[PDB]
């Protein structure tokens, strides 16, 4: 997956619990079938509950399902963030929400590297929400 930003917002991104924040990124899936980037660093959402129902009350990992039997042939993400899996079995299932964050002052924002960021004192805490919800800007691919 190969996901860009239009408009405000950074993806957020968990490495063992440290939150960083980015502009676009690549993304795969991991030997235990988390959304990672390039890194390896777990992109961070809404998962799909033990209901099969998106749990926006807990920003997380987000896990895609190997099979539904049917197993995954494709994963999609739509300009508000919504993970779709495509299955064998003529399934779709969704599989979590990737979360925009946006700050006061991004200017304040802590630079941890070329294209990433992280918390600071001067930047405000992170305002976490669905793309296209808000200020937060819309998903690219």
């Amino acid at each position: 997956l190969d996901l860009a930003i239009n408009g405000n917002g950074f993806f957020v991104t968990s490495n063992n619990g440290a939150i960083s924040y980015t502009r676009a990124g690549y993304f795969n899936t991991d030997k235990q079938d988390f959304i990672v980037d390039n890194n390896g660093y777990r992109l961070q959402g809404y998962a799909v509950g033990p209901n099969g129902q998106l749990q926006n009350g807990v920003v997380t990992d987000l896990k895609v399902e190997r099979a539904n039997t049917g197993q995954l042939a494709g994963l999609e993400i739509d300009d508000t963030g919504v993970i779709f899996a495509r299955y064998t079995n003529g399934q779709s299932k969704v599989q979590g929400q990737v979360v925009l964050a946006n700050f006061a002052n991004i200017q304040g924002l802590t630079p941890i590297g070329k294209t990433s960021w992280v918390q600071s004192s001067e930047s405000g805490e992170p305002a976490v929400g669905a793309p296209r919800s808000g200020t937060l800007g819309a998903l690219q691919s």
